[PDB]
């Protein structure tokens, strides 16, 4: 199957719910009786004719990957007589690598995140394969499948990069995950490879303080620059701060040699950043 009909696939439960759209549970049932399986429906709220654009360059680069650490797609779905656009993809029971960490919990010790941290990795690889530029990468975007596979999800400000340059520059965002964003993905606006290795840097770090209240990206930047100040002086104050060796401190029980791999891709010189290949071999190394 590659377009799913209107009149079957049934909804089952909301997932996720936010300004973009809205994320469900369905149940596509052709024959149909019961049996069927179980896939996920993205949608939109606050719809315009941006937001459809940006929407349908989503759904085409999804289907162009094909990774066991990237979410499967399944084809489209138009509904209200042809009229509204929706994106079928693969159910992963287990959620978002955000809820699964802080909930599943004490079970999860270094070896394991590196697991998690070895297929974030080899995902963003393949991604690097298509010159695909993620510009999203943080744990509550990654999906989880089981106890041993997650892949990458939210594909919603993934761009192309164009044949002439390894940068892309992105001026329309206005509320961005500033917290995750390199130097010159804040001050020149530009996204590459290297600007995904920053973010990467950041999920590693999520991962290594188990999603902890007090140690977030957000709460610890801010406890840095001041949690008082508001809009924009957030933004200088970041900039300068991340400009003279400013970064998230070593996360509780986190071994030194892991806190290495995050200060290397937290790196303001664009070019010394390890590639996503350096960084899977390395953790992987360090797993046995
Ligand atoms: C912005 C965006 O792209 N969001 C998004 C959210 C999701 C998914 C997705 C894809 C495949 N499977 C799942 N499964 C899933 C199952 C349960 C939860 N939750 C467990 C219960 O608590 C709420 C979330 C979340 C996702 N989600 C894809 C794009």
């Amino acid at each position: 199957p590659t377009q799913f009909e209107e009149r079957h696939l049934k909804f089952l439960q909301q997932l996720g719910k936010g300004n973009f759209g809205s994320v469900e549970m369905c149940r596509y049932d052709p024959l149909q009786d019961n049996t069927g399986e179980v896939v996920a429906v993205k949608k939109l709220q606050h719809s315009t004719e941006e937001h459809l654009r940006d929407f349908e360059r989503e759904i085409e680069i999804l289907k162009s990957l094909q990774h066991d650490n990237i979410v499967k797609y399944k084809g489209v779905c138009y509904s209200a007589g042809r009229r509204n656009l929706k994106l079928i993809m693969e159910y992963l029971p287990y959620g978002s690598l955000r809820d699964y960490l802080q909930k599943h919990k004490e079970r999860i010790d270094h070896i394991k995140l590196l697991q998690y941290t070895s297929q974030i990795c080899k995902g963003m690889e393949y991604l690097g394969t298509k010159r695909y530029i993620h510009r999203n990468l943080a744990t509550r975007n990654i999906l989880v499948e089981n106890e041993n596979r997650v892949k990458i999800g939210d594909f919603g400000l993934t761009k192309v990069l164009p044949q002439d340059k390894e940068y892309y520059k992105v001026k329309e965002p206005g509320e961005s995950p500033i917290f995750w964003y390199a130097p010159e993905s804040l001050t020149e606006s530009k996204f590459s490879v290297a600007s995904d290795v920053w973010s990467f840097g950041v999920v590693l770090y999520e991962l290594f303080t188990y999603i902890e209240k007090s140690k977030s990206p957000p709460a610890e930047f801010m406890r840095m620059i001041g949690n008082d100040k508001q809009g924009q002086m957030i933004v200088f104050h970041l900039i300068e701060l991340l400009k003279n060796n400013g970064r998230l401190p070593r996360p509780d029980g986190c071994p030194d040699e892991i806190y290495m791999i995050m200060t290397e891709c937290w790196n303001n010189n664009v070019n010394q950043r390890p590639s996503f290949r350096d960084l899977a071999l390395r953790v992987d190394q360090i797993r046995d």
